[PDB]
């Protein structure tokens, strides 16, 4: 149950960072990295000692993101695949607490987007989108 005027805000703002998807992914990640550097192991190349693939795995969670951006007004129809997706990160070692680092990640690639554009209300309302995608997602690790 997100409003139109919220809902706008991240449609609009989703537009701007979808003209250049991986682009904004890896300041996603390169963030990630800084707040979470143990996460690295978990991609092809990411060790100092099959897995996914950096770039690519980019392309999928923005393909995630662009999902929760076509259904902003309600998420429903995507909590069985969301469910799904928290099982997968679960079974390889991704701590649903990392989640949180990624949403912190979110706001931070965000801001870079969008500077003074990325108002109190659109940050809010991305707090809320995603947060409700990772709430989902947390049915995965029986952890609601
Ligand atoms: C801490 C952050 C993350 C790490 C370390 C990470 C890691 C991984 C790993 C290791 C896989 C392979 C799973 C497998 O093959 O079974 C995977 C798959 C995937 N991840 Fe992530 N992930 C992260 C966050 C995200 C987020 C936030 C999304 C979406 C919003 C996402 C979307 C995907 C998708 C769509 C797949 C493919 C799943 C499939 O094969 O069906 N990931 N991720």
């Amino acid at each position: 149950h997100m409003e139109r005027p919220e809902s706008e805000l991240i449609r609009q703002s989703w537009r701007v960072v979808s003209r250049s998807p991986l682009e904004h992914g890896t300041v996603l990640f390169a963030r990630l990295f800084a707040l979470e550097p143990s996460l690295l192991p978990l991609f092809q190349g990411g060790g100092q000692f099959s897995s996914p693939e950096f770039l690519d795995h980019i392309r999928k969670v923005m393909l995630v993101i662009d999902a929760a951006v076509t259904n902003v007004e309600d998420l429903s129809s995507l909590e069985e695949y969301l469910t799904s997706l928290g099982r997968k990160h679960r079974a390889v070692g991704v701590r649903l607490s990392s989640f949180s680092t990624v949403g912190e990640s979110l706001l931070y690639m965000l801001e870079k987007s969008l500077g003074p554009d990325f108002t109190p209300a659109t940050r809010t309302a991305w707090s809320r989108l995603y947060g409700a995608v990772v709430q989902a997602m947390s049915r995965g690790w029986d952890g609601e």
